[PDB]
């Protein structure tokens, strides 16, 4: 009964589409890491390719705190991303929707740390051209903000390194390297743009 | 908590059915852009050919205005496009339903300017014929409010160079121009004049 | 602020549910009328082809009215399909599910006056059989309601030619000719008569 | 007016979750009803066939019953599906989610007399081998309540005999024969019958 | 009129988003059982296999509960599962959204036990070489939790062997063998344990 009188309590007056923030001039800190599972088609047709991955966010919600001690211990919840305040990650070179994987359930801590872990199969421009071959092919997708500037939503890696430790072995295609780098950015605009670059060598096996 | 009051404020009485003029008599002005990215993919068995790019739309929302000082210095907001009014552009020739390729949020100004980009893939009806040689292929597809008249609403781009800055260079398709072109048209089912923006292509295999 | 105060006063007590008439015993007319885009493919190993079109759709609205000068000279109102009743107005033998091209969004007039005019890309069975020939081949599909009877729903067409004026010109096939052509059923089942609108398109490789 | 009242007053305290029956020992006669319109495609490459149909849903809904006389003399109203309760009828053997192609609406008598007719695209497991054949292919696929058991809805038909009468007369397949048949059946997770339609058809190019 | 009222009281407080146990130091044990239908497509180019099956899944709902007495004898409701809490069971290793092929529908005992078998159709990562050998070709694909650890929702199975008894028997494929293994995963993500159930079939053309 706890745990139901924190979420009506926490979500009475809540709002989604306010950057959460206690102060507005403040930027929300979004740490971005990927875990690639399969390159599962290059296509050179259309320069498309199919990637599956799933991709860790975290951030800290202001008005997502309490004391466990006042509700019967509870320290985590589990909320829908569509329920509370997300950042709006996108790929800048996407060919299709990207398709969703897995449940859009964020996991939220008594200190307002959220942790969301969307699975997502994304197909992206690249000439595969190369990939015959034992050096491979490289190819590379932007993911940041659609709407908010660095002003706004901070981007951060906590390595460049992007995980491989779960990669499909048998997949169509090996993975030489894979990483994930912050990039930092200005066009009319006084203010900082951001975008992680994910870069990934791969070869036909 | 300004922006979270600032936000039940607006909405606490707003609809998004009703377009927002002071007077209905006026017109909303809508502002497009188009950002083509990539010519992805020309179907010739069947006249197809699909589009990715942005759709830059700018507008003024008469009801979405305030004083950043009486809310701790707010000066915008993020608001899911589906919650305000926004125009019905439409593409006339598709030949499926546009998927959607970003978020759909419009960001608000405190003086009522909305700006909403979104980001889709088109399939539209295209004879790519010629495309395999040096003149290429041209094609045109036509964007504006399905429902809408020209009283209604009324359209005008910034420059009729369409933005090819991010077009995907690796691309099967060269794109030897592009252009926007404000238009009139009638149609049998109304008495009043519509708008439209025409979207001009050529292009050719790389 | 007037149009907003309408819109409230009209859906407070609306029902989508129920037919517009101010008596049960009252048909609702309803007139359709086609303008064809496109005919985007005909499957010879399924007998399926996909139409690109648009169906203009009109009937009044009993409980949709009111007075202008009370609500600062509005005439119209532009309200989403989904919130008002619609005719079930349906394909009887689509082979998927009809694509939606266009906002979902009827215009209604200060008189009661509905328009709708959805645009649908549809496939239907049709043997393509003979296009390759200059007779060419001859496809049909009735529309009708799917639930109401002919004392419900009646339908009309303001001529039987199909609008072929807004055809795609490098289309992979030629129209010869479209009718739209009113039928009345009588099944044994019922006493009430049926009433289909039936489209017919001869067509051809171009 | 008198319609929109009727509407009100039986969905005030209407529950779409609970089984339509005064007593709940009793069990909902459900009556099943196809009529073939198409064979579209035969998939040698996956074994899989795709029917176009309409399917005849009839059921009594204890609480929506009326007098005529006290609403103005409507007989009947016409209400989205989900809006009632409805049998979850399921095809057992299909490979794709089935499609629907008409309205979701159901019409109901003023003598709680429910009539339901959605046209469905269906693909399902089915091997097509002799289609080519005079003698044809034969394949089946049972149609019945995914979750409540013979007990709870019983199914009927009122024929054996698929009605064939609005049959596509240029496809690719003509029917050489479709039947629907009435089966018990008990299944690994659950002590009660269930309760299904088999729909065999014979067909050829 | 006693299930109605039953579940107007089941519900009032209910929230689906809360572990259904009495005190949140306890675990949710879900029982899990695969009974595989159909091998329908092995992509040899994509190395994507697609199979269909349905899914028992068994718990207790600590807050379903109630006394037939109480409720004209009422012992079991029919709820979707959307409206109750359910384990987010999820394919470790698909490579599309898996498809619902079944009504989404929980049956829930007056003990709170709780019955949902949802039937699907899931692609994912799978090398079919050597299918057109004798030996045939094994996957394996996991399942479990993508949010609780195993501190909070275990599975279980009652057997490791799959049931086949309802495999189509004249599917492109068939199945020599698949069986149904729990295991315990560790992540660098998160501190504690996650369960899955490790779903191994070998396989072959036919
Ligand atoms: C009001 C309305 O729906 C329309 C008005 C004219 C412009 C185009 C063609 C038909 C449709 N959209
Ligand atoms: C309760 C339930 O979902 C079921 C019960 C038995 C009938 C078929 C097979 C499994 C599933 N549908
Ligand atoms: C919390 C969450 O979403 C997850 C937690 C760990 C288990 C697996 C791997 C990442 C993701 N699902």
């Amino acid at each position: 009964e706890h745990e139901t009188r924190l979420v009506a309590k926490l979500f009475k007056d809540y709002s989604s589409v306010v950057r959460p923030v206690e102060d507005h001039r403040q930027v929300v800190e979004v740490t971005l890491g990927f875990t690639l599972q399969d390159i599962v088609k290059a296509d050179s047709s259309t320069n498309e390719v199919d990637l599956v991955y799933y991709e860790q966010q975290r951030w800290v919600d202001y008005n997502l705190k309490w004391n466990p001690d006042d509700y019967g211990g509870v320290k985590k919840i589990h909320i829908p991303a569509a329920d509370i305040w997300t950042p709006d990650i996108t790929a800048y070179s996407s060919t299709r929707p990207v398709q969703v994987l897995s449940p859009q359930i964020a996991v939220v801590t008594h200190d307002g740390s959220v942790m969301f872990i969307p699975a997502q199969r994304l197909s992206f421009m690249c000439d595969p051209t190369g990939v015959d071959s034992e050096e491979g092919a490289t190819c590379a997708v932007k993911f940041g903000s659609w709407v908010y500037s660095g002003f706004e939503i901070d981007l951060k890696t906590d390595t460049d390194q992007v995980d491989l430790s779960s990669y499909y072995a048998s997949s169509k295609y090996e993975i030489l390297s894979a990483t994930q780098t912050r990039q930092v950015q200005h066009y009319c605009c006084p203010e900082p743009y951001i975008d992680v670059n994910l870069v990934v060598k791969f070869r036909e096996r």
